[PDB]
């Protein structure tokens, strides 16, 4: 086992918790990986799917993403802090990826997700793409509940972060709409103390993070460093206390020996 799985194993025993990172790097299409082939809770990491799904929809539905949406009080959930300034009004499905993607808004993951025909359509966009491990399962809130062995809506380092490759570097979808999950991602404002604090200030960056119960803490991101070639990050982070609290800095420190190690 490398230097760098070496600073990983102790970084994550230090923790007390389970750690999980994929990187890929798209010079010689190497990959890090630790415990890259266990199973994490997604949290909101998952509407990256969700948002690339309806995006794939698009591209025959040529004006779907304008497409009004009604927002209903009856929508709200637990947390819709872009949603909840227009109820009794209308969100296009681009206004509701953005909220999503950008603030993490779980009534529009909703909206996303029905869109989709339920959780089951999420999880085809993914078997449609190549990634046979990803499962979607619930709708916001209760895909957070992040049980210890609980299968439901998780899926591996190793394959987000080929499916993040495919989605944002590759073509699994149309180049437009390629583009525009990476502007959604890049203009992310929640996600800045996990990889964003453990990366080269130079560095660009576009990702999406995820909390929930357990002190799940994620983040999973495409990154283009300045001279060489993009890579694609992800860490997930959970532990054992179902009241345990967020972690980002491990996932900030995951990052942080995995850039040293290029």
């Amino acid at each position: 086992t490398s230097a760098v799985q070496q600073k990983l194993a102790a970084l994550e025993k230090s923790s007390g918790g389970r750690l999980g990172v994929a990187l890929i790097d798209t010079a010689d299409n190497t990959q890090v990986l630790y415990r890259g082939d266990e199973r994490f809770p997604m949290c909101s990491t998952s509407k990256v799917m969700a948002a690339a799904a309806v995006l794939k929809q698009s591209e025959t539905q040529k004006q779907l993403l304008n497409q009004p949406v009604e927002i209903k009080p009856a929508d709200l959930v637990n947390y819709n802090p872009i949603a909840e300034k227009h109820v009794n009004g209308t969100m296009t499905l681009a206004e509701l990826s953005a909220a999503a993607l950008q603030y993490s808004d779980n009534t529009a993951m909703n909206k996303l997700i029905a869109q989709l025909g339920g959780p089951g359509g999420v999880t085809a966009f993914a078997r449609a793409i190549g990634d046979e491990t990803f499962r979607l399962d619930r709708t916001e809130p209760t895909l957070n509940t992040a049980i210890p062995g609980d299968p439901r809506d998780t899926t591996t380092p190793r394959a987000m972060a080929q499916t993040l490759r495919q989605l944002t570097l590759g073509h699994a979808l149309g180049e437009t709409q390629r583009a525009q999950l990476v502007t959604w991602l890049k203009g992310n404002t929640t996600g800045a103390a996990s990889i964003r604090a453990g990366l080269p200030t130079s560095w660009t960056v576009g990702n999406k993070t995820g909390s929930g119960d357990y002190g799940t803490t994620n983040d999973i991101a495409v990154i283009w460093p300045q001279g060489r070639a993009p890579l694609v990050l992800v860490t997930y982070f959970t532990q054992p206390q179902q009241n345990a609290e967020s972690r980002r800095d491990v996932l900030a420190s995951a990052a942080r020996i995995i850039a040293e190690g290029l």
